[PDB]
């Protein structure tokens, strides 16, 4: 439990479409000398975003994982629910990557892919998917550590299905989630295909999937590219083995896409090798 009076804000983090991550300081001593976390809030006084919201934040409590950002508590105003969870100094990847693309080699974006993949095989035991897995939702906590930052799509397949039909970031969508909103462990697994791509081109605002998509044209263009095999490019530099990964990954059909225990393995292996 989290008092809101103690709660102060200090800045501005991250904004969605009906949400916002801010940075705050927790001291009940008062006087500036606590502990700094994160908290997400609501945009606005919605009851369809609220309930949305509660599923999120036990989805999130339910989760406990090195690659996965900490859960803290809840700070009540009942409405307005805020969620509390741990503080990462340096942000998300999306940014981290864009600010530091000459200092981060192969072997470090490496290491982040293993990483993303070890939380997601998680969540898959979980039979939870993600739904969103972008280098916009992954946090870095120091240099050898990312963890996934945001559940806000996350769904809980049900119990005899291996998809769940919800009724959107469409240029990291599978062909199946854009056709018949069907999401699984698969459309998981396109969507970080799409995070290999992101972290192969380092963040290049010019080569980023909606500019690539774009060029090569919405959601009714975007299905028949895919169907008629309209892939991103391969990225400037990318090793062999990697750029078969993210090709793999985006198989239309769903049964022959990799698994997340098989990526980790082929990341990891790669990443001896160099
Ligand atoms: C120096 N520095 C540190 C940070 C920092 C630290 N942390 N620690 C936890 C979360 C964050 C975030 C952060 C930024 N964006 N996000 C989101 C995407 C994701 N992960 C979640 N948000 C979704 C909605 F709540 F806004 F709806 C966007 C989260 N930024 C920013 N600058």
């Amino acid at each position: 439990q989290f008092e809101e009076r103690h709660l102060k804000f200090l800045q501005q983090l991250g904004k969605g479409n009906f949400g916002s991550v801010e940075m705050c300081r927790y001291d009940p001593l008062q006087d500036n000398t606590g502990e700094v976390v994160a908290v997400k809030k609501l945009q606005h006084s919605t009851e369809e975003h609220l309930r949305d919201f509660e599923r999120e934040i036990e989805i999130l409590k339910s989760l406990q994982h090195d690659n996965i950002v900490k859960y803290k508590g809840v700070c009540y105003s009942r409405r307005n629910l805020k969620l509390i969870m741990e503080y990462l100094p340096y942000g998300s990847l999306r940014d981290y990557l864009q600010k530091h693309k000459e200092r981060i080699d192969h072997i470090k974006l490496l290491q982040y892919t293993s990483q993303i993949c070890k939380g997601m095989e998680y969540l898959g035991t979980k039979r939870y998917i993600h739904r969103d897995l972008a280098t916009r939702n992954i946090l870095v906590e120091n240099e050898n550590r990312v963890k996934i930052g945001d559940f806000g799509l996350t769904k809980v397949l049900p119990q005899d299905k291996e998809y769940y039909k919800v009724k959107s970031p469409i240029f990291w969508y599978a062909p199946e989630s854009l056709t018949e909103s069907k999401f699984s462990v698969a459309s998981d697994v396109w969507s970080f295909g799409v995070v290999l791509y992101e972290l192969f081109t380092y963040i290049e605002k010019s080569k980023s999937p909606p500019a690539e998509f774009m060029r090569m044209i919405i959601v009714t263009h975007l299905i028949e590219l895919l169907k008629n095999n309209g892939r991103l490019p391969r990225p400037d530099g990318c090793p062999d083995e990697i750029y078969m990964i993210m090709t793999e990954c985006w198989n239309n059909n769903v049964n022959q896409r990799p698994s997340f225990r098989d990526l980790a393995l082929r990341v990891d292996q790669i990443r001896d090798n160099m």
